[PDB]
């Protein structure tokens, strides 16, 4: 197998892993490797239909974004079938570490589909995951793990009153510009967009971004992406929530601001809870240092 390095941008639908490289040049690149030799669930999703989680789907994804999310891992390619390339991933700069479908499988959170010293060892995991009666191996059916996912709350400003600007946990699902988020709001399972109160950064069109667009997307994707935060729902914008997302590495409203990635916006500073000072302070400390979109050149 010839091996390689990465770093974990997300779990998909599956358990297909986003693996990305350090960014030389532009955005990182990104590669989609499938687990080789096993099932899980498919998340929810929608087109035609709404259609919900499969049973074990979702506690699946959680444990290996628990688990991996921003790890260095390590990766072979097993196959590329005809473009989708399916593999093993390690967690560890090297080899022998913890295999991932190893770790899933042994939860009851996949099993294998319809031999070697490889899947020996999975069959085993299998067998003491069926032994112990994890995951989907439990006596039942598994409907408890599947989420009453809503994809629009039913009145925003109701919904925004009803938290009291109290935060409320929250996942990071998508960043589709550097100021905004999809955000899966727990325990209810809300999957809405979030805007940052108070700022907007550079956004994309057409076939061509605005400049530092790609720059900010990754920014915040990076520090935050598939992350466990909390966010105060501070007001809506359609069926869009206004809001400021809480983790404990810091406020990202107030660094994009501060590493020249986003400019105050005036309609929505007065809802910003955290103070509206300390934005337009932030702003200036990266105007006064010239920084990227405060650059003479750009
Ligand atoms: C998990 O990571 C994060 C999640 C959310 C936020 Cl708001 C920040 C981070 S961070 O720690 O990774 N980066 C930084 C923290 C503090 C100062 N700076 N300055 C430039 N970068 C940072």
């Amino acid at each position: 197998p010839t091996v390689q390095r990465g770093i974990i941008k997300m779990v998909l639908s599956g358990c297909a892993i986003i693996v990305r490289g350090q960014p030389r040049g532009g955005p990182p690149p990104e590669r989609q490797i499938n687990l080789s030799n096993i099932r899980a669930g498919n998340l929810a999703r929608r087109a035609a239909k709404d259609t919900p989680d499969e049973p074990w789907a979702f506690p699946a994804r959680e444990f290996l974004r628990k688990k991996l999310i921003g790890k260095e891992v390590c990766f072979t390619i097993e196959n590329k079938t005809p473009g989708r390339e399916y593999g093993m991933i390690y967690l560890g700069k090297d080899t022998n570490g913890e295999n991932i479908a190893e770790s899933l499988v042994a939860e009851g959170l996949a099993t294998r589909r319809e031999n070697n010293p490889e899947q020996n060892r999975l069959s085993e995991c299998e067998e003491q995951a069926k032994a112990a009666k994890k995951g989907m191996w439990s006596e039942g059916n598994g409907s408890h793990t599947i989420r009453d996912l809503k994809y629009t709350i039913e009145n925003p400003r109701h919904f925004v009153d009803s938290h009291h600007q109290k935060p409320v946990n929250a996942i990071i699902e998508h960043v589709r510009d550097g100021s905004v988020v999809r955000a899966l709001l727990l325990p209810d399972y809300y999957l809405v967009t979030v805007m940052l109160s108070g700022i907007k950064c550079p956004t994309f069109r057409r076939e061509t971004p605005e400049p530092f667009a790609a720059e900010a997307k990754f920014f915040t994707e990076s520090r935050l992406l598939q992350r466990d935060v909390q966010i105060i729902l501070e007001s809506c914008h359609n069926q869009n929530i206004l809001g400021t997302i809480l983790h404990p590495n810091g406020n990202i409203t107030e660094l994009l601001l501060k590493e020249g990635f986003a400019r105050c916006v005036d309609w929505s500073i007065a809802v910003y809870t955290r103070g509206a000072e300390k934005l337009r302070a932030a702003e200036r400390f990266a105007k006064e240092r010239r920084l990227r979109i405060w650059r003479d050149y750009v």
